[PDB]
Protein backbone atom coordinates (compact mmCIF):
# COMPACT_ATOMS: atom_id res chain seq x y z
CA UNK A 1 0.00 0.00 0.00
CA UNK A 2 1.04 3.76 -1.17
CA UNK A 3 2.63 5.73 1.63
CA UNK A 4 0.85 8.74 0.22
CA UNK A 5 -3.04 9.06 -1.51
CA UNK A 6 -5.65 11.24 -2.52
CA UNK A 7 -8.34 9.07 -0.82
CA UNK A 8 -7.93 6.08 1.67
CA UNK A 9 -11.17 3.98 1.81
CA UNK A 10 -11.36 1.30 4.01
CA UNK A 11 -13.27 -1.85 3.44
CA UNK A 12 -13.37 -3.84 0.08
CA UNK A 13 -17.56 -4.60 -0.26
CA UNK A 14 -19.90 -2.95 -2.40
CA UNK A 15 -19.32 0.43 -0.83
CA UNK A 16 -15.18 0.11 -0.89
CA UNK A 17 -14.61 -1.17 -4.35
CA UNK A 18 -17.16 1.74 -6.00
CA UNK A 19 -15.41 3.67 -4.00
CA UNK A 20 -11.94 2.85 -5.82
CA UNK A 21 -13.49 2.91 -8.80
CA UNK A 22 -15.25 6.28 -9.30
CA UNK A 23 -12.19 7.73 -7.25
CA UNK A 24 -9.87 6.69 -10.67
CA UNK A 25 -12.23 7.62 -12.67
CA UNK A 26 -12.20 11.04 -11.47
CA UNK A 27 -8.51 11.11 -11.81
CA UNK A 28 -7.85 10.76 -7.67
CA UNK A 29 -4.91 8.56 -6.31
CA UNK A 30 -7.23 5.98 -4.27
CA UNK A 31 -6.12 3.00 -2.31
CA UNK A 32 -8.62 0.63 -0.64
CA UNK A 33 -7.50 -1.29 2.96
CA UNK A 34 -9.70 -4.58 3.77
CA UNK A 35 -9.68 -7.42 6.45
CA UNK A 36 -10.62 -10.34 4.25
CA UNK A 37 -8.43 -12.59 1.48
CA UNK A 38 -10.95 -11.14 -1.09
CA UNK A 39 -13.74 -8.78 -2.00
CA UNK A 40 -17.24 -8.76 -1.32
CA UNK A 41 -17.57 -7.59 2.71
CA UNK A 42 -20.38 -9.20 3.56
CA UNK A 43 -20.79 -11.57 0.72
CA UNK A 44 -17.37 -12.71 1.39
CA UNK A 45 -17.83 -13.23 5.17
CA UNK A 46 -21.52 -14.53 5.08
CA UNK A 47 -21.08 -18.22 3.47
CA UNK A 48 -23.52 -20.15 5.55
CA UNK A 49 -25.38 -22.49 3.75
CA UNK A 50 -28.63 -20.76 3.05
CA UNK A 51 -27.33 -17.47 2.53
CA UNK A 52 -29.30 -15.21 0.32
CA UNK A 53 -30.34 -11.61 -0.29
CA UNK A 54 -33.83 -10.35 0.46
CA UNK A 55 -33.92 -7.95 -2.61
CA UNK A 56 -34.79 -8.98 -5.51
CA UNK A 57 -32.15 -9.76 -7.67
CA UNK A 58 -32.55 -7.20 -10.37
CA UNK A 59 -33.00 -4.49 -8.18
CA UNK A 60 -30.05 -5.18 -5.44
CA UNK A 61 -27.24 -4.59 -8.38
CA UNK A 62 -24.78 -1.97 -8.93
CA UNK A 63 -26.36 0.58 -12.08
CA UNK A 64 -23.29 2.94 -12.44
CA UNK A 65 -22.23 0.58 -15.67
CA UNK A 66 -24.58 0.27 -18.36
CA UNK A 67 -21.85 -2.72 -19.42
CA UNK A 68 -22.28 -4.84 -16.55
CA UNK A 69 -26.52 -4.08 -16.40
CA UNK A 70 -26.54 -5.44 -20.04
CA UNK A 71 -23.71 -8.44 -19.35
CA UNK A 72 -24.77 -9.85 -15.92
CA UNK A 73 -27.63 -12.59 -16.24
CA UNK A 74 -29.13 -12.76 -12.90
CA UNK A 75 -30.93 -16.17 -12.18
CA UNK A 76 -33.20 -16.42 -9.56
CA UNK A 77 -35.95 -13.73 -8.12
CA UNK A 78 -33.68 -13.65 -4.89
CA UNK A 79 -30.33 -13.92 -5.31
CA UNK A 80 -28.18 -16.81 -3.07
CA UNK A 81 -24.57 -15.93 -1.47
CA UNK A 82 -22.57 -17.37 -3.62
CA UNK A 83 -23.85 -15.78 -6.77
CA UNK A 84 -23.79 -12.28 -5.36
CA UNK A 85 -20.58 -13.14 -4.47
CA UNK A 86 -19.59 -14.25 -7.96
CA UNK A 87 -21.57 -10.84 -9.80
CA UNK A 88 -18.90 -9.03 -7.50
CA UNK A 89 -15.82 -10.90 -8.59
CA UNK A 90 -17.32 -9.94 -12.06
CA UNK A 91 -17.36 -6.74 -11.18
CA UNK A 92 -14.13 -6.64 -9.63
CA UNK A 93 -12.20 -8.03 -12.42
CA UNK A 94 -13.81 -5.88 -15.41
CA UNK A 95 -12.63 -2.49 -13.95
CA UNK A 96 -9.23 -4.34 -12.85
CA UNK A 97 -9.63 -2.93 -8.79
CA UNK A 98 -7.62 -5.49 -6.92
CA UNK A 99 -4.57 -3.30 -8.33
CA UNK A 100 -6.04 -1.20 -5.87
CA UNK A 101 -6.60 -3.15 -2.66
CA UNK A 102 -4.08 -4.04 0.06
CA UNK A 103 -6.11 -7.76 1.36
CA UNK A 104 -5.41 -9.32 4.51
CA UNK A 105 -4.94 -6.12 6.39
CA UNK A 106 -6.87 -4.47 9.42
CA UNK A 107 -6.80 -0.51 10.00
CA UNK A 108 -6.24 0.23 13.56
CA UNK A 109 -6.29 3.55 14.09
CA UNK A 110 -6.66 7.00 12.39
CA UNK A 111 -5.83 10.50 13.20
CA UNK A 112 -6.77 13.74 11.47
CA UNK A 113 -3.10 16.22 11.21
CA UNK A 114 -4.64 19.60 11.77
CA UNK A 115 -1.33 21.20 10.01
CA UNK A 116 -1.74 19.28 7.29
CA UNK A 117 -5.17 18.97 6.83
CA UNK A 118 -4.68 14.97 6.50
CA UNK A 119 -5.49 11.74 8.02
CA UNK A 120 -2.53 9.18 9.18
CA UNK A 121 -4.03 5.84 8.82
CA UNK A 122 -2.53 2.76 10.72
CA UNK A 123 -2.71 -1.24 10.50
CA UNK A 124 -2.47 -4.51 12.00
CA UNK A 125 0.72 -5.03 9.49
CA UNK A 126 2.33 -1.52 10.42
CA UNK A 127 1.82 0.07 7.51
CA UNK A 128 1.09 3.81 7.84
CA UNK A 129 -0.86 5.44 5.14
CA UNK A 130 -1.15 9.59 4.60
CA UNK A 131 -4.15 10.70 2.55
CA UNK A 132 -6.10 13.70 2.54
CA UNK A 133 -9.80 11.68 2.84
CA UNK A 134 -10.88 8.83 4.26
CA UNK A 135 -13.88 7.18 3.82
CA UNK A 136 -14.80 4.51 5.74
CA UNK A 137 -16.79 2.09 3.68
CA UNK A 138 -16.58 -0.46 6.46
CA UNK A 139 -19.90 -1.43 6.31
CA UNK A 140 -23.28 -2.00 8.51
CA UNK A 141 -23.40 -5.34 9.77
CA UNK A 142 -19.68 -6.23 10.04
CA UNK A 143 -18.65 -6.99 13.41
CA UNK A 144 -19.95 -10.20 14.47
CA UNK A 145 -21.58 -10.18 18.09
CA UNK A 146 -21.53 -13.09 20.43
CA UNK A 147 -24.40 -13.79 22.46
CA UNK A 148 -24.55 -12.78 26.66
CA UNK A 149 -23.28 -15.77 28.25
CA UNK A 150 -20.66 -17.50 30.07
CA UNK A 151 -19.27 -20.85 28.83
CA UNK A 152 -18.83 -20.14 25.33
CA UNK A 153 -15.37 -20.97 25.55
CA UNK A 154 -15.84 -24.14 27.19
CA UNK A 155 -17.58 -26.16 24.93
CA UNK A 156 -16.09 -29.51 23.85
CA UNK A 157 -17.68 -29.48 20.07
CA UNK A 158 -17.49 -27.21 16.72
CA UNK A 159 -18.68 -23.57 17.19
CA UNK A 160 -19.73 -21.40 14.83
CA UNK A 161 -21.17 -17.36 13.77
CA UNK A 162 -23.06 -17.25 10.62
CA UNK A 163 -20.89 -14.21 9.96
CA UNK A 164 -17.35 -15.82 9.79
CA UNK A 165 -18.39 -19.13 8.64
CA UNK A 166 -15.98 -21.41 7.19
CA UNK A 167 -14.71 -20.73 3.76
CA UNK A 168 -15.35 -24.86 3.01
CA UNK A 169 -18.93 -26.83 3.85
CA UNK A 170 -19.21 -27.62 7.13
CA UNK A 171 -20.62 -31.01 7.69
CA UNK A 172 -23.80 -31.72 10.50
CA UNK A 173 -24.71 -35.31 9.14
CA UNK A 174 -26.02 -37.12 12.18
CA UNK A 175 -25.36 -33.96 14.65
CA UNK A 176 -27.43 -32.94 17.33
CA UNK A 177 -26.83 -29.25 16.18
CA UNK A 178 -28.25 -26.00 18.28
CA UNK A 179 -28.61 -22.66 16.77
CA UNK A 180 -29.21 -19.95 18.56
CA UNK A 181 -30.65 -16.61 17.14
CA UNK A 182 -33.73 -16.44 15.01
CA UNK A 183 -32.94 -13.45 12.89
CA UNK A 184 -32.51 -13.56 8.73
CA UNK A 185 -29.03 -15.34 9.58
CA UNK A 186 -31.02 -18.22 12.23
CA UNK A 187 -34.10 -18.23 9.61
CA UNK A 188 -32.18 -19.09 6.42
CA UNK A 189 -29.18 -21.23 8.04
CA UNK A 190 -31.81 -23.62 9.95
CA UNK A 191 -33.82 -25.40 7.41
CA UNK A 192 -30.34 -26.31 5.98
CA UNK A 193 -28.73 -27.86 8.80
CA UNK A 194 -32.03 -29.99 9.40
CA UNK A 195 -31.50 -31.24 5.99
CA UNK A 196 -28.15 -32.65 8.15
CA UNK A 197 -28.14 -33.04 11.65
CA UNK A 198 -29.55 -36.36 13.90
CA UNK A 199 -31.46 -33.69 15.56
CA UNK A 200 -31.45 -29.38 15.12
CA UNK A 201 -32.59 -27.20 18.25
CA UNK A 202 -33.42 -23.96 17.61
CA UNK A 203 -33.14 -21.65 20.24
CA UNK A 204 -35.47 -18.19 19.73
CA UNK A 205 -35.66 -15.86 22.32
CA UNK A 206 -37.79 -13.07 21.14
CA UNK A 207 -39.54 -14.00 17.58
CA UNK A 208 -39.26 -12.51 14.57
CA UNK A 209 -42.19 -11.69 11.84
CA UNK A 210 -41.11 -13.65 8.80
CA UNK A 211 -43.09 -13.97 5.45
CA UNK A 212 -42.51 -16.30 2.47
CA UNK A 213 -39.79 -15.28 0.00
CA UNK A 214 -41.44 -17.32 -3.25
CA UNK A 215 -38.41 -17.30 -4.64
CA UNK A 216 -38.22 -18.72 -7.86
CA UNK A 217 -36.69 -18.94 -11.53
CA UNK A 218 -36.28 -15.85 -12.95
CA UNK A 219 -37.64 -15.87 -16.60
CA UNK A 220 -35.07 -14.96 -19.35
CA UNK A 221 -37.29 -13.16 -21.77
CA UNK A 222 -38.30 -10.50 -18.52
CA UNK A 223 -34.02 -10.26 -17.73
CA UNK A 224 -33.89 -9.69 -21.96
CA UNK A 225 -36.91 -7.23 -21.78
CA UNK A 226 -35.98 -5.31 -18.85
CA UNK A 227 -32.61 -4.42 -20.07
CA UNK A 228 -34.12 -3.02 -22.47
CA UNK A 229 -35.06 -0.18 -20.26
CA UNK A 230 -32.41 -0.89 -17.63
CA UNK A 231 -31.17 2.35 -16.70
CA UNK A 232 -34.45 3.78 -16.75
CA UNK A 233 -36.24 0.96 -14.43
CA UNK A 234 -33.45 1.99 -12.08
CA UNK A 235 -34.24 5.37 -11.70
CA UNK A 236 -37.82 4.31 -11.15
CA UNK A 237 -36.21 3.10 -7.86
CA UNK A 238 -33.98 5.95 -6.99
CA UNK A 239 -37.11 7.75 -6.55
CA UNK A 240 -38.67 6.04 -4.10
CA UNK A 241 -38.49 5.54 0.12
CA UNK A 242 -36.91 2.20 -0.64
CA UNK A 243 -34.51 2.43 -3.45
CA UNK A 244 -37.24 -0.48 -5.30
CA UNK A 245 -40.02 -1.29 -7.24
CA UNK A 246 -42.13 -2.14 -4.22
CA UNK A 247 -45.74 -0.24 -4.21
CA UNK A 248 -46.63 2.04 -1.95
CA UNK A 249 -49.93 1.47 -0.65
CA UNK A 250 -52.27 4.52 -0.71
CA UNK A 251 -54.82 3.85 1.89
CA UNK A 252 -54.66 3.49 6.16
CA UNK A 253 -54.65 -0.20 7.09
CA UNK A 254 -57.46 1.23 9.62
CA UNK A 255 -59.86 2.99 6.85
CA UNK A 256 -60.48 -0.63 5.30
CA UNK A 257 -62.96 -3.50 6.63
CA UNK A 258 -61.56 -6.75 8.08
CA UNK A 259 -62.65 -8.62 4.94
CA UNK A 260 -60.66 -5.95 2.42
CA UNK A 261 -57.72 -6.23 4.87
CA UNK A 262 -57.34 -10.19 4.55
CA UNK A 263 -57.70 -9.98 0.78
CA UNK A 264 -55.08 -7.22 0.45
CA UNK A 265 -52.91 -9.10 2.52
CA UNK A 266 -53.66 -12.39 1.54
CA UNK A 267 -52.36 -10.97 -2.35
CA UNK A 268 -48.94 -10.23 -0.25
CA UNK A 269 -48.43 -13.33 1.17
CA UNK A 270 -49.41 -15.50 -2.08
CA UNK A 271 -47.21 -13.26 -4.21
CA UNK A 272 -44.26 -13.40 -1.64
CA UNK A 273 -41.62 -10.68 -0.26
CA UNK A 274 -41.11 -7.88 1.69
CA UNK A 275 -43.52 -5.67 0.30
CA UNK A 276 -46.39 -5.86 2.29
CA UNK A 277 -44.39 -3.41 4.06
CA UNK A 278 -45.99 -0.77 2.20
CA UNK A 279 -49.53 -2.70 1.79
CA UNK A 280 -50.65 0.44 3.91
CA UNK A 281 -49.12 4.15 4.13
CA UNK A 282 -49.00 3.97 7.75
CA UNK A 283 -48.53 0.51 9.13
CA UNK A 284 -44.85 1.51 10.62
CA UNK A 285 -46.52 5.15 11.78
CA UNK A 286 -49.71 4.03 14.19
CA UNK A 287 -50.21 1.20 16.33
CA UNK A 288 -53.34 0.47 15.62
CA UNK A 289 -52.92 -0.28 11.91
CA UNK A 290 -49.67 -2.01 12.67
CA UNK A 291 -51.84 -4.23 15.04
CA UNK A 292 -53.98 -4.86 12.49
CA UNK A 293 -51.70 -6.00 9.95
CA UNK A 294 -49.50 -8.01 12.52
CA UNK A 295 -52.52 -9.94 13.85
CA UNK A 296 -52.57 -11.22 10.04
CA UNK A 297 -49.69 -12.68 9.83
CA UNK A 298 -49.30 -13.81 13.52
CA UNK A 299 -52.61 -16.16 12.48
CA UNK A 300 -50.48 -17.15 9.14
CA UNK A 301 -47.53 -18.28 10.96
CA UNK A 302 -50.14 -20.27 13.48
CA UNK A 303 -51.83 -22.12 10.61
CA UNK A 304 -48.38 -23.02 9.67
CA UNK A 305 -47.23 -25.40 12.05
CA UNK A 306 -49.36 -28.80 12.99
CA UNK A 307 -49.02 -28.90 16.76
CA UNK A 308 -50.43 -25.58 18.13
CA UNK A 309 -48.36 -25.31 21.06
CA UNK A 310 -45.02 -25.02 18.42
CA UNK A 311 -46.74 -22.84 16.61
CA UNK A 312 -48.07 -20.53 19.31
CA UNK A 313 -44.23 -20.51 20.49
CA UNK A 314 -43.56 -19.19 16.84
CA UNK A 315 -45.52 -16.17 16.64
CA UNK A 316 -44.12 -12.66 16.94
CA UNK A 317 -45.16 -10.62 20.67
CA UNK A 318 -44.63 -7.18 22.49
CA UNK A 319 -43.36 -5.25 19.68
CA UNK A 320 -44.91 -3.78 16.26
CA UNK A 321 -44.98 -5.60 12.69
CA UNK A 322 -41.66 -3.98 10.44
CA UNK A 323 -39.88 -2.40 13.56
CA UNK A 324 -37.32 -5.26 13.63
CA UNK A 325 -35.96 -6.00 10.23
CA UNK A 326 -38.98 -8.20 8.22
CA UNK A 327 -37.30 -11.46 7.48
CA UNK A 328 -37.83 -13.63 3.99
CA UNK A 329 -38.28 -17.28 5.10
CA UNK A 330 -37.85 -20.23 2.47
CA UNK A 331 -39.06 -23.41 4.34
CA UNK A 332 -38.01 -22.26 7.77
CA UNK A 333 -41.78 -22.74 9.63
CA UNK A 334 -42.89 -25.75 7.84
CA UNK A 335 -39.62 -27.03 9.05
CA UNK A 336 -40.90 -26.86 12.59
CA UNK A 337 -43.28 -30.37 11.29
CA UNK A 338 -40.03 -32.58 11.58
CA UNK A 339 -39.10 -35.25 13.93
CA UNK A 340 -36.03 -33.48 14.03
CA UNK A 341 -36.47 -30.61 14.91
CA UNK A 342 -36.73 -28.63 18.03
CA UNK A 343 -38.12 -25.17 19.25
CA UNK A 344 -37.03 -24.23 22.40
CA UNK A 345 -38.27 -21.37 23.33
CA UNK A 346 -35.87 -19.19 26.25
CA UNK A 347 -37.94 -16.34 26.67
CA UNK A 348 -39.77 -19.09 29.34
CA UNK A 349 -36.73 -20.83 30.02
CA UNK A 350 -33.73 -18.44 29.44
CA UNK A 351 -29.85 -19.43 28.90
CA UNK A 352 -27.78 -19.58 31.81
CA UNK A 353 -25.00 -20.64 30.51
CA UNK A 354 -23.39 -23.01 27.44
CA UNK A 355 -21.56 -25.99 28.92
CA UNK A 356 -18.45 -28.52 27.79
CA UNK A 357 -21.83 -30.81 26.30
CA UNK A 358 -24.60 -28.16 25.17
CA UNK A 359 -26.64 -25.52 26.39
CA UNK A 360 -28.04 -24.97 29.93
CA UNK A 361 -31.64 -23.71 29.91
CA UNK A 362 -33.54 -22.72 33.58
CA UNK A 363 -35.62 -25.92 32.43
CA UNK A 364 -32.90 -28.81 31.54
CA UNK A 365 -29.48 -29.40 29.32
CA UNK A 366 -29.44 -30.13 25.87
CA UNK A 367 -26.33 -31.81 24.69
CA UNK A 368 -24.65 -31.05 21.32
CA UNK A 369 -22.43 -31.54 18.82
CA UNK A 370 -22.22 -28.21 16.96
CA UNK A 371 -23.34 -24.89 18.15
CA UNK A 372 -24.52 -22.20 15.52
CA UNK A 373 -24.45 -19.19 16.73
CA UNK A 374 -26.91 -16.86 14.11
CA UNK A 375 -26.26 -13.79 17.52
CA UNK A 376 -26.09 -11.11 15.01
CA UNK A 377 -23.80 -8.05 14.56
CA UNK A 378 -22.81 -5.08 16.66
CA UNK A 379 -24.03 -2.95 13.71
CA UNK A 380 -23.79 0.56 12.16
CA UNK A 381 -21.05 1.54 14.54
CA UNK A 382 -18.71 -1.52 15.45
CA UNK A 383 -17.00 -1.74 12.55
CA UNK A 384 -15.87 1.95 13.23
CA UNK A 385 -15.48 1.86 17.45
CA UNK A 386 -12.93 -1.19 16.72
CA UNK A 387 -10.67 1.55 15.10
CA UNK A 388 -8.77 3.84 16.78
CA UNK A 389 -10.46 6.98 15.61
CA UNK A 390 -8.84 10.69 16.40
CA UNK A 391 -9.86 13.81 15.29
CA UNK A 392 -8.82 17.51 16.26
CA UNK A 393 -8.64 18.27 19.63
CA UNK A 394 -7.41 14.42 19.85
CA UNK A 395 -11.34 13.48 20.28
CA UNK A 396 -12.16 10.12 19.98
CA UNK A 397 -14.55 9.18 17.65
CA UNK A 398 -15.81 6.19 20.00
CA UNK A 399 -16.46 9.06 23.07
CA UNK A 400 -18.40 11.56 20.93
CA UNK A 401 -20.53 8.68 20.03
CA UNK A 402 -20.56 6.77 23.16
CA UNK A 403 -24.70 8.27 23.74
CA UNK A 404 -25.14 7.49 19.91
CA UNK A 405 -24.02 8.45 16.67
CA UNK A 406 -23.78 12.15 15.96
CA UNK A 407 -23.35 13.08 12.28
CA UNK A 408 -24.14 15.97 9.42
CA UNK A 409 -26.64 13.49 7.15
CA UNK A 410 -24.62 10.63 8.45
CA UNK A 411 -21.86 11.54 6.36
CA UNK A 412 -19.52 13.27 8.51
CA UNK A 413 -19.04 14.18 11.92
CA UNK A 414 -17.88 17.64 13.12
CA UNK A 415 -14.46 18.01 14.54
CA UNK A 416 -13.46 15.08 12.47
CA UNK A 417 -12.49 16.89 9.06
CA UNK A 418 -12.37 14.81 5.83
CA UNK A 419 -13.92 11.67 6.88
CA UNK A 420 -17.00 10.17 5.17
CA UNK A 421 -19.10 7.43 6.29
CA UNK A 422 -20.55 5.18 3.57
CA UNK A 423 -24.53 4.38 4.01
CA UNK A 424 -24.47 4.35 8.16
CA UNK A 425 -26.02 5.57 10.59
CA UNK A 426 -27.82 9.50 10.61
CA UNK A 427 -28.66 8.27 6.36
CA UNK A 428 -31.17 5.62 4.47
CA UNK A 429 -28.70 2.83 4.98
CA UNK A 430 -29.81 -0.62 5.71
CA UNK A 431 -33.75 1.38 5.88
CA UNK A 432 -33.40 1.10 2.05
CA UNK A 433 -32.21 -1.32 -1.02
CA UNK A 434 -28.53 -1.14 0.42
CA UNK A 435 -27.31 -0.74 -3.52
CA UNK A 436 -29.34 2.55 -4.34
CA UNK A 437 -28.53 3.96 -0.66
CA UNK A 438 -24.38 3.10 -1.45
CA UNK A 439 -24.49 4.55 -4.72
CA UNK A 440 -25.92 7.40 -3.97
CA UNK A 441 -23.36 7.84 -1.36
CA UNK A 442 -20.10 6.88 -2.76
CA UNK A 443 -21.12 9.57 -5.84
CA UNK A 444 -22.23 12.19 -3.06
CA UNK A 445 -18.58 11.69 -1.19
CA UNK A 446 -16.52 11.31 -4.26
CA UNK A 447 -18.40 14.34 -6.04
CA UNK A 448 -17.36 16.52 -2.48
CA UNK A 449 -13.68 15.59 -3.17
CA UNK A 450 -13.62 16.12 -6.49
CA UNK A 451 -15.19 19.69 -5.66
CA UNK A 452 -12.77 20.05 -3.19
CA UNK A 453 -9.55 19.06 -5.72
CA UNK A 454 -11.55 21.54 -8.57
CA UNK A 455 -11.63 24.82 -6.52
CA UNK A 456 -8.08 24.66 -4.50
CA UNK A 457 -9.76 23.72 -1.21
CA UNK A 458 -7.85 20.89 1.18
CA UNK A 459 -10.62 20.69 4.61
CA UNK A 460 -13.67 19.74 4.75
CA UNK A 461 -16.10 19.47 7.98
CA UNK A 462 -19.68 19.55 9.26
CA UNK A 463 -20.33 22.76 11.26
CA UNK A 464 -21.23 21.61 14.94
CA UNK A 465 -24.89 23.10 14.99
CA UNK A 466 -26.00 21.67 11.68
CA UNK A 467 -24.84 18.24 13.26
CA UNK A 468 -27.28 18.90 16.10
CA UNK A 469 -29.69 19.68 13.92
CA UNK A 470 -29.39 16.67 11.62
CA UNK A 471 -29.56 14.62 15.00
CA UNK A 472 -32.34 16.50 16.61
CA UNK A 473 -34.29 15.81 12.90
CA UNK A 474 -33.07 12.04 12.79
CA UNK A 475 -34.45 11.62 16.22
CA UNK A 476 -38.03 13.52 15.65
CA UNK A 477 -39.01 12.10 12.34
CA UNK A 478 -37.80 9.10 14.08
CA UNK A 479 -40.38 9.53 16.89
CA UNK A 480 -42.94 9.92 14.23
CA UNK A 481 -42.75 6.08 13.53
CA UNK A 482 -43.41 3.24 15.83
CA UNK A 483 -39.39 2.16 15.12
CA UNK A 484 -38.06 3.40 18.25
CA UNK A 485 -39.68 1.73 20.67
CA UNK A 486 -38.15 -1.68 19.40
CA UNK A 487 -35.40 -3.51 20.74
CA UNK A 488 -33.46 -3.91 17.16
CA UNK A 489 -29.99 -3.88 15.86
CA UNK A 490 -31.06 -0.63 14.62
CA UNK A 491 -31.53 0.77 18.15
CA UNK A 492 -28.14 -0.85 19.35
CA UNK A 493 -30.31 -3.20 21.98
CA UNK A 494 -28.34 -6.23 21.10
CA UNK A 495 -24.82 -5.48 22.51
CA UNK A 496 -25.00 -5.24 26.17
CA UNK A 497 -24.59 -1.74 27.25
CA UNK A 498 -24.83 0.43 24.29
CA UNK A 499 -27.20 3.20 23.98
CA UNK A 500 -30.91 2.85 22.90
CA UNK A 501 -31.01 5.74 20.32
CA UNK A 502 -33.21 4.99 16.84
CA UNK A 503 -29.67 5.14 14.31
CA UNK A 504 -30.97 5.28 10.80
CA UNK A 505 -32.59 8.00 8.77
CA UNK A 506 -36.53 7.08 8.31
CA UNK A 507 -37.41 9.92 5.92
CA UNK A 508 -37.07 7.67 2.71
CA UNK A 509 -34.03 7.31 0.57
CA UNK A 510 -35.64 9.97 -1.95
CA UNK A 511 -35.88 12.44 0.31
CA UNK A 512 -32.57 12.04 1.82
CA UNK A 513 -30.96 12.18 -1.87
CA UNK A 514 -32.85 15.60 -2.20
CA UNK A 515 -31.66 16.97 0.28
CA UNK A 516 -28.31 15.94 -0.52
CA UNK A 517 -28.25 17.07 -3.79
CA UNK A 518 -29.70 20.87 -2.26
CA UNK A 519 -26.97 20.49 -0.29
CA UNK A 520 -23.83 20.05 -2.43
CA UNK A 521 -26.30 22.57 -4.98
CA UNK A 522 -25.58 25.35 -2.79
CA UNK A 523 -21.58 24.86 -2.37
CA UNK A 524 -22.00 22.34 0.53
CA UNK A 525 -24.30 24.38 3.36
CA UNK A 526 -23.49 23.14 6.70
CA UNK A 527 -19.75 22.33 5.74
CA UNK A 528 -17.33 24.72 6.12
CA UNK A 529 -14.46 24.25 3.35
CA UNK A 530 -11.06 25.58 3.20
C1 LIG B 1 -26.00 -11.68 5.87
C2 LIG B 1 -26.40 -10.32 5.30
C3 LIG B 1 -27.45 -10.20 4.38
C4 LIG B 1 -27.84 -8.95 3.89
N1 LIG B 1 -28.91 -8.86 2.99
C5 LIG B 1 -29.22 -7.63 2.51
C6 LIG B 1 -30.28 -7.53 1.64
O1 LIG B 1 -30.98 -8.51 1.36
N2 LIG B 1 -30.61 -6.28 1.20
C7 LIG B 1 -29.88 -5.14 1.49
O2 LIG B 1 -30.21 -4.07 0.99
N3 LIG B 1 -28.79 -5.22 2.33
C8 LIG B 1 -28.51 -6.46 2.90
N4 LIG B 1 -27.48 -6.55 3.78
C9 LIG B 1 -26.72 -5.30 4.17
C10 LIG B 1 -25.31 -5.19 3.61
O3 LIG B 1 -24.60 -4.54 4.64
C11 LIG B 1 -25.33 -4.31 2.36
O4 LIG B 1 -26.31 -4.73 1.45
C12 LIG B 1 -24.00 -4.23 1.64
O5 LIG B 1 -23.57 -5.55 1.34
C13 LIG B 1 -23.00 -3.49 2.53
O6 LIG B 1 -21.84 -3.24 1.79
P1 LIG B 1 -20.63 -2.36 2.33
O7 LIG B 1 -19.43 -2.29 1.37
O8 LIG B 1 -21.11 -1.06 2.84
O9 LIG B 1 -20.14 -3.12 3.68
P2 LIG B 1 -19.55 -4.65 3.81
O10 LIG B 1 -20.04 -5.60 2.75
O11 LIG B 1 -19.87 -5.13 5.22
O12 LIG B 1 -18.00 -4.40 3.64
C14 LIG B 1 -17.18 -3.86 4.66
C15 LIG B 1 -15.82 -4.51 4.60
O13 LIG B 1 -14.89 -3.77 5.38
C16 LIG B 1 -14.06 -4.62 6.08
N5 LIG B 1 -13.58 -3.90 7.28
C17 LIG B 1 -14.26 -3.44 8.37
N6 LIG B 1 -13.39 -2.83 9.21
C18 LIG B 1 -12.17 -2.88 8.66
C19 LIG B 1 -10.91 -2.43 9.09
N7 LIG B 1 -10.78 -1.87 10.30
N8 LIG B 1 -9.81 -2.65 8.28
C20 LIG B 1 -9.94 -3.29 7.05
N9 LIG B 1 -11.19 -3.75 6.64
C21 LIG B 1 -12.27 -3.53 7.44
C22 LIG B 1 -14.86 -5.88 6.28
O14 LIG B 1 -14.01 -6.99 6.29
C23 LIG B 1 -15.81 -5.93 5.07
O15 LIG B 1 -15.27 -6.73 4.03
C24 LIG B 1 -27.13 -7.80 4.28
C25 LIG B 1 -26.07 -7.93 5.17
C26 LIG B 1 -25.74 -9.17 5.72
C27 LIG B 1 -24.58 -9.26 6.72
N1 LIG C 1 -31.15 -10.86 3.23
C1 LIG C 1 -31.22 -11.60 4.36
O1 LIG C 1 -32.09 -12.44 4.40
C2 LIG C 1 -30.33 -11.47 5.54
C3 LIG C 1 -29.71 -12.59 6.17
C4 LIG C 1 -28.88 -12.36 7.31
C5 LIG C 1 -28.67 -11.04 7.74
N2 LIG C 1 -29.25 -9.97 7.10
C6 LIG C 1 -29.06 -8.57 7.57
O2 LIG C 1 -28.32 -8.66 8.82
C7 LIG C 1 -29.22 -8.27 9.91
C8 LIG C 1 -28.92 -9.13 11.16
O3 LIG C 1 -29.46 -10.43 10.88
P1 LIG C 1 -29.10 -11.56 11.97
O4 LIG C 1 -30.13 -12.72 11.92
O5 LIG C 1 -27.68 -12.01 11.73
O6 LIG C 1 -28.93 -10.95 13.46
P2 LIG C 1 -30.18 -10.27 14.27
O7 LIG C 1 -31.24 -9.81 13.36
O8 LIG C 1 -29.37 -9.09 15.02
O9 LIG C 1 -30.72 -11.43 15.16
C9 LIG C 1 -29.80 -11.90 16.15
C10 LIG C 1 -30.60 -13.06 16.78
O10 LIG C 1 -29.81 -13.65 17.83
C11 LIG C 1 -30.59 -13.65 19.04
N3 LIG C 1 -29.73 -13.21 20.16
C12 LIG C 1 -28.90 -12.10 20.15
N4 LIG C 1 -28.31 -11.98 21.34
C13 LIG C 1 -28.74 -13.00 22.18
C14 LIG C 1 -28.47 -13.33 23.53
N5 LIG C 1 -27.58 -12.53 24.28
N6 LIG C 1 -29.09 -14.43 24.04
C15 LIG C 1 -29.95 -15.13 23.27
N7 LIG C 1 -30.23 -14.82 21.99
C16 LIG C 1 -29.64 -13.80 21.42
C17 LIG C 1 -31.57 -12.42 18.89
O11 LIG C 1 -32.64 -12.62 19.85
P3 LIG C 1 -33.60 -11.31 20.21
O12 LIG C 1 -34.25 -10.74 18.83
O13 LIG C 1 -34.76 -11.64 21.12
O14 LIG C 1 -32.57 -10.12 20.55
C18 LIG C 1 -31.95 -12.69 17.43
O15 LIG C 1 -32.78 -13.84 17.44
C19 LIG C 1 -30.61 -8.56 9.35
O16 LIG C 1 -31.62 -7.92 10.11
C20 LIG C 1 -30.47 -7.99 7.93
O17 LIG C 1 -30.34 -6.59 7.95
C21 LIG C 1 -30.08 -10.17 6.05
Amino acid sequence: PPEEVDVLVVGAGFSGLYALYRLRELGRSVHVIETAGDVGGVWYWNRYPGARCAIESIEYCYSFSEEVLQEWNWTERYASQPEILRYINFVADKFDLRSGITFHTTVTAAAFDEATNTWTVDTNHGDRIRARYLIMASGQLSVPQLPNFPGLKDFAGNLYHTGNWPHEPVDFSGQRVGVIGTGSSGIQVSPQIAKQAAELFVFQRTPHFAVPARNAPLDPEFLADLKKRYAEFREESRNTPGGTHRYQGPKSALEVSDEELVETLERYWQEGGPDILAAYRDILRDRDANERVAEFIRNKIRNTVRDPEVAERLVPKGYPFGTKRLILEIDYYEMFNRDNVHLVDTLSAPIETITPRGVRTSEREYELDSLVLATGFDALTGALFKIDIRGVGNVALKEKWAAGPRTYLGLSTAGFPNLFFIAGPGSPSALSNMLVSIEQHVEWVTDHIAYMFKNGLTRSEAVLEKEDEWVEHVNEIADETLYPMTASWYTGANVPGKPRVFMLYVGGFHRYRQICDEVAAKGYEGFVLT
